[PDB]
């Protein structure tokens, strides 16, 4: 019963507060996004800083929302797509070095801001081989779990990205809690049957599904959330539904829809 909203990357105004809540899912906010580059779109070795409105979604926001609501947990992704504009290319100076950085940036940043988890959202990889970012990743994230620092790591893979995250999935599986699989990466067109039909294969990749979440973009791309929600009640009804994600608070924020879908998808949940 895992409900997950991204939240922060559009400096849009949104806030943790305007999100619909329901007391009887795992709810995880999730930043978006940390990332290891200059405002310059620089790349600093794995130095993380900050790319969500943190003017607004405060340290003191986080600890707020956490103490109302029990069952929240707020999480950072890392990476996302563009930075400044430009592409954010995973790089390494070295993997020891990445690592030390990464694991010690984000440590910092956890401890600030009172989070719980990160998520692995990067997508461009032309100027590093796969083993290298399997490497990178896979140690972070051993490293956080061991020190005691994160409950929950995930990964956010969409079939362009398929053999640098399945990679991943498959050598460190024991440490990765969640697969947020973007399946609004899939056409605006899909059938609630053909969203079934691609939840199991994306499943198939990465473990079978006990950790696969659905989704949906509240952002106007994507199967159409009305018809996602409609595939996940088939799913649940099977058994094999483990939660479900939106992309994004922000989104939601800006669309005339506003928040119904968050509610909608929680409500299926806990029913
Ligand atoms: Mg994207």
């Amino acid at each position: 019963k895992v409900f997950r909203e991204y939240i922060g990357a559009l400096y849009n105004g949104v806030q943790f507060t305007d999100v619909p809540i329901n007391s009887g899912v795992t709810f995880h906010f999730i930043l978006a996004f940390a990332i290891d580059y200059t405002s310059a779109a620089a790349a600093t070795n794995g130095v993380f800083n900050i790319y969500w409105q943190n003017s607004v979604l405060t340290p003191a926001a986080v600890q707020a929302i956490k103490a109302q609501h029990s069952n929240v947990k707020v999480m950072v992704s890392l990476g996302g797509d563009t930075i400044s504009g430009s592409p954010v290319q995973f790089t390494a100076t070295s993997v020891s070095s990445w690592v030390a950085n990464a694991v010690s940036s984000l440590t910092s940043l956890i401890n600030q801001y009172h989070l719980d988890g990160i998520d692995i959202d990067y997508e461009h990889f032309d100027q590093v081989s796969t083993s290298t970012f399997v490497s990178c990743i896979g140690q972070l994230i051993t490293q956080l779990k061991a020190n005691n620092v994160i409950s929950v790591a995930s990964i956010a893979p969409f079939d362009g990205v398929e053999s640098q995250y399945t990679a991943l999935f498959g050598q460190y599986s024991s440490v990765i809690d969640l697969v947020n699989f973007q399946f609004y990466s899939y056409g605006a067109g899909t059938s609630a049957s053909q969203y079934v039909s691609l939840y199991n294969t994306a499943a198939s990749k990465y473990g079978g599904g006990a950790k696969v979440l659905a989704s949906f973009s509240t952002g106007g791309v994507g199967p159409a959330p009305s018809t996602v929600l409609s595939a996940c009640q088939q799913l649940k009804s099977s058994g094999t539904l483990p939660g479900i994600f939106i992309f994004s608070a922000d989104g939601s924020y800006a669309s005339s829809a506003k928040f119904q879908y968050e509610q909608q998808a929680q409500t299926l949940l806990t029913s």
